[PDB]
């Protein structure tokens, strides 16, 4: 129940680092406001809970540490390894 | 009041992940493959609730958002996961 703030910190920072990777290479103004957006929920993030979802889009990127721009998979193959992360839950 | 949302959309959501899975593990023959393939399908089959299948909706939100299958959409996992991250902004406005 209480999640350890250290974790809570090294996985938010992931994902800030994973976030900057993906929209790098991105200069749209709506998307300047949807990478702030999403940065701003990152950062205000306190708990497991505030993170739940971008660890269920991100898993395979935490998992393996990768980072999306650089990992050179398929999406289908990206699929199959969220199947995988599924399955081996439940368990 | 939140009652008879669930099995309709259960049975539907249900169906188009058939779909998707289909798509993506029946068309290749190894056998632990096989065997995940089956595993995932007696999930979908076990699944009552929204809750059950939270997490498939998770994966496979661009897919059935845009009824997509992940063999023929020809996109960048970056550009899924924007998608994904699009979803998600959508989710709390």
């Amino acid at each position: 129940k209480l999640d350890v703030p250290s974790l809570v910190e090294i996985c938010k920072q992931q994902l800030i680092v994973i976030l900057k990777d993906m929209c790098a290479d991105s200069n749209s103004s709506d998307e300047k406001a949807s990478f702030m957006y999403h940065l701003n929920r990152l950062r205000s993030a306190v708990t497991v809970v505030d993170l739940h979802n971008y660890i269920a889009v991100f898993g395979p990127c935490l998992s393996y540490n990768k980072l999306p721009s650089t990992w050179n998979i398929s999406v289908c193959d990206y699929l199959k390894q969220q199947l995988n992360i599924l399955r081996a839950a439940d368990s």
